[PDB]
């Protein structure tokens, strides 16, 4: 149960699979010059020179990083480890490959530090001064991520410093790029040094309940595809495995024992738009009662990594917990590769000086690793709850009579409250994201009023309202044009047309030939003259 | 038939309706300063002074301007016609209202020109100039259609003088800002005294038509509101009334006659999201032939004046040509009253500087006033239609690999060909907005290439071809640890295993405990010579 050793043909071409011929030559003379380099220099432990750097340019291109960085990585352990030097480097192939090169073998030559955050920030220094890129970054997490993965043939104590290095140092850092990949496996190959026993009583105990928990899985997942795909949203998803070394994170937390941990490695589900995910988040809310408190949303306070979901704990089957995670494609990307997976004249200006940024927030973020309410009011767009399930959009500022205008125009012209996840609201109120909102309607009610058309912030209603009251001022008019006029012109003089009313007045009415009839009646709200005279 | 002459209170109260208390009580003072102003001084034709001045900051207030707009239209023809100068206006209320009105009587002293376009330009730099806003440009506007309004008590003359000035200048401007009910108000009223036989002619020539229209427009209508709420989108809209002047500007045009005038007073469509827009689109080009060359797309190709619609002329009922109108509610409100309807700790630093620059930019689009195609690859989202009238969305640059995989997951892994607009189109090519496709699919496929993640755009796409890839793999390595090491183990020692295949040797393979059975045999795929010592 080891994974194999790639050759390099292989590396060249998954890195073809993704780039020009250009690049490929690139590669490929770093490949041949990796190799002259360590040509009768092998390892302390027979292995051979080149396995190291090759599996390090293999775990690099399957970031699919640019080809300074594969370069850089296949040429890592060249410059301190052979007769080649910077120099030689810096002219054989570019100054940004020594650069990278060099930044490498300066982390490869750390210190100690009298505190450890302290000695954290300086291995964060080291590198942000040197390159504000994670190109080194990334071939240094590489490096580390071999040398995890061929650990077995060192001492144990080596073993467990090295363990400890990347528990300490390199797994939180890649956290704090969002890499969760590399994460996850060196903080599970750390852990099988360090606590073998607990790495192994977590795994066989897991094992007893994962059958059950498939079919857990299995059922809500058919319940919830069964459930969505009739209001016609497709979302490609599967369940999400909890790796070993987060069950250990928990469980390490006196009060958090392994039996009925809430998270119980619960199903993720992919979606097309975020308007989506929360119609999923309400779908999944309606189907099943979620936990108070439980609910987390990752969507519109993104973690500073630029992790980006939403997680809910609800009731669901027979078992209690069952935390469903709702994201979208772009999210999976980023959430699973990070800034290498987000990686314009000159696109490399602005990009390394923002990750540089974001990694000075992101060592304060891992100071406390946990929710820390970051920055907000920047998201434009909230999105409220129907009771049934159904999830609308709205501007940020959005009022209820926005909410019921959105729903139908019949049912916000008649609107008188509102309730807000069961509280009565007024309609001036402002709509939040999440909270569930049904309006209060009846047919009996005149409609509207003038303040309506302020508080209001979606244009739609606006425009409803707007239009409504042009109706109503139209019939009023109308009415005068009736009523007021029909006595006002002939008091006394038309008793026989109050007599004789027929439609031949109407034609005498058509002759002026405005735009309608009851615009004939209308255009009399303003002018009562002009069919005074013409009553013949 | 002549709209009334509104008071004071009323449009105090209908600022009111979307104010505060100061901004109600700025407007007060003004208005009781500018009844105080003209008192016993009456205008030429013995009409009171302050009707002019009520009725522009009635407009005024019906665009729902600044306090500061509404207050210089109450003030506007102060200084220069009564005993009140600039500075006693910049004593009394700001600096800003000073420079609003000597702005307004500034436009008011105005200049002739050699050429007509340089007299147009003139009437923009004094603004720009003297106020890079439309404050000024607001007020004036207001000012020349009250005047508009009124010109029947005038000389025939002056008349028509004030008719071409309102179509040579103030017209034409407010089309610049996009405010485009006072546009065909000014043409129209200008019309009517410059050519009062055209404008009649237009009036009943489209009376006698207008009844079958309306008969064409509800069944249209109906038959596409009947076929829109299917799919579950909600539009109110109605039918849209050309106005006259439009009518003449292309009549005029002599080979456009008014008989069969290809647009035809069409329909409207307002609706929530622009994806709805596309959608509503493909629903009508659907439901009728589209009349080729006569789409215009203005969402993704705006008007310089910020105008945003899409139009369509299909043959639709009986009658040939319907020119139905597609946008949202935003971009109904800025097609309608433009930069007043647009209209942050400082919101008006850079909101006039954009306005002069779209005026700027307005100047050459109005010298060359139809289509002037503007800018662009600036838009992020192109959105595809399925022959059936779906329409679907896709980032900028998506290639129909992402289109099959958007509409199904199945139906993405089987793609042999494509075709756009009934084009044998490559996978690789590149998808534009508004254009048909259909994938062509066989379940008789092996799946993607190495090539598909690299040309695909949509990160859902790349997702489902890893999955297949991964899927893949696992059973490659499935298969090779069934057979490769159920001959390589004990080729000739394990005879009576192959005589004996029992399903201990399956619980012998259980105590190591891995992951899955199925992960049993995959994990042969990388070591084979764990399993050749346990074969007991
Ligand atoms: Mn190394
Ligand atoms: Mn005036």
């Amino acid at each position: 149960a080891n994974e194999q050793v790639l050759t390099a043909e292989q590396v060249i071409d998954k890195a073809r699979s993704y780039l020009s011929d250009e690049h490929i030559a690139f590669v490929e003379k770093a490949y041949l010059y990796a190799e002259d380099a360590h040509r009768e220099q092998y390892r302390k432990s027979g292995e051979p020179y080149i396995i190291h750097p090759i599996q390090v340019a293999g775990i690099l291109v399957d970031l699919e990083m640019d080809p300074s960085t594969i370069a850089g990585g296949f040429l890592h352990d060249v410059v301190e480890d052979t007769d080649v030097t910077l120099d030689d480097l810096k002219e054989a192939f570019s100054e940004e490959v020594a650069m990278l090169v060099d930044g490498v073998t300066k982390l490869g030559k750390i210190k100690y530090k009298s505190q450890e955050e302290q000695q954290a920030e300086n291995h964060r220094k080291m590198f942000v001064a040197m390159a504000q890129d994670i190109r080194v970054i990334l071939i240094k997490l590489a490096d580390r991520l071999h040398n995890m993965r061929t650990l077995k043939h060192l001492p144990q104590e080596k073993q467990r410093r090295i363990s400890n290095e990347t528990l300490e140092i390199f797994a939180p850092l890649a956290h704090r790029l969002g890499i969760s990949k590399i994460k996850w496996e060196l903080e599970d190959t750390a852990l099988r040094y360090l606590n073998p026993q607990q790495y192994y009583r977590i795994v066989n105990l897991m094992k007893k309940k994962r059958a059950e928990r498939e079919l857990y899985v299995d059922e809500v997942v058919n319940e919830v595809k069964k459930r969505v795909e009739e209001v016609n949203i497709k979302a490609d998803f599967s369940g999400r495995p909890k790796h070993i070394y987060s069950i250990y994170r928990k469980m390490v937390l006196q009060n958090k024992q392994f039996n009925e941990i809430y998270d119980l490695l619960a199903v993720r589900i992919l979606v097309n738009s975020i308007k989506d995910c929360y119609a999923v988040l309400g779908i999944i809310h309606t189907c099943w009662k979620p936990m108070p408190g439980r609910f987390k949303d990752y969507i519109a306070m993104p973690k500073p990594n630029m992790y980006q979901s939403l997680h809910t704990t609800v009731i669901g089957p027979k078992g209690d917990p069952l935390e469903v995670q709702i994201r979208t494609f772009e999210m999976h990307e980023i959430a699973e590769y990070g800034v290498a997976a987000h990686w314009e004249g000159a696109t490399f200006e602005k990009k390394l000086s923002w990750f540089r940024e974001i990694l000075e927030f992101q060592n304060e973020s891992t100071d406390a690793e946990e929710f820390m309410e970051s920055l907000d009011l920047f998201s434009d767009m909230v999105y409220v709850f129907t009771p049934k399930g159904d999830v609308i959009e709205l501007p940020s500022g959005s009022v209820p009579i926005d909410f019921s205008y959105r729903i139908h125009s019949e049912i916000g012209n008649k609107t008188i409250g509102a309730k807000v996840n069961g509280k009565m609201v007024t309609l001036d109120h402002k709509l939040r994201t999440g909270d569930i909102v049904e309006i209060l309607t009846s047919k009996h009610s005149y409609g509207p009023s003038q303040d309506w058309v302020k508080l209001a912030q979606t244009s739609q209603a606006k425009h409803k309202i707007r239009q409504f009251f042009k109706k109503q001022r139209r019939e009023e008019n109308v009415e005068k044009g009736r009523e007021l006029v029909e006595k006002e012109i002939k008091n006394l003089d038309f008793e026989l047309k109050d007599v004789l009313t027929p439609e031949n007045i109407q034609k005498v009415a058509d002759k002026f030939n405005f735009s309608n009839e009851e615009d004939m009646y209308a255009a009399v709200g303003y002018n009562g003259i002009t069919a005074l005279q013409v009553a013949n």
